[PDB]
């Protein structure tokens, strides 16, 4: 599924992301925009043997199991295919675990490079929330 911005914001709010660990909703929408362009089926296959999966481009070395990645930790305790669904619940649950395991949002390279220090409220402006 390719989400709209406001539709994704509403889904993320229903799943508890607004102000999760001090990160406002616009941060999460901005991260999804620049990681995947709002596409739930996005995959990026890296040269190190790992793959980034889904709307938040979660990596297979530490977070999910794809059976093909060296050094796998599977800290979200899920198959990586669960991150390619049209429903965002598995991606949101794993994103919460990434911040709970002592990372901030710096774990997402696109957040650090394209969202940090910007007006992230722009990403939710005008939406029905
Ligand atoms: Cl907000």
């Amino acid at each position: 599924k390719v989400f709209g911005r406001c539709e994704l914001a509403a889904a993320m709010k229903r799943h508890g992301l607004d102000n999760y660990r001090g990160y406002s909703l616009g941060n999460w929408v901005c991260a999804a925009k620049f990681e995947s362009n709002f596409n739930t089926q996005a995959t990026n296959r890296n040269t190190d043997g790992s793959t980034d999966y889904g709307i938040l481009q979660i990596n297979s070395r530490w977070w999910c199991n794809d059976g093909r990645t060296p050094g796998s930790r599977n800290l979200c305790n899920i198959p990586c295919s669960a991150l390619l669904s049209s429903d965002i619940t598995a991606s949101v649950n794993c994103a919460k675990k990434i911040v709970s395991d002592g990372n901030g949002m710096n774990a997402w390279v696109a957040w650090r490079n394209r969202c940090k220090g910007t007006d992230v409220q722009a990403w939710i402006r005008g939406c029905r929330l």
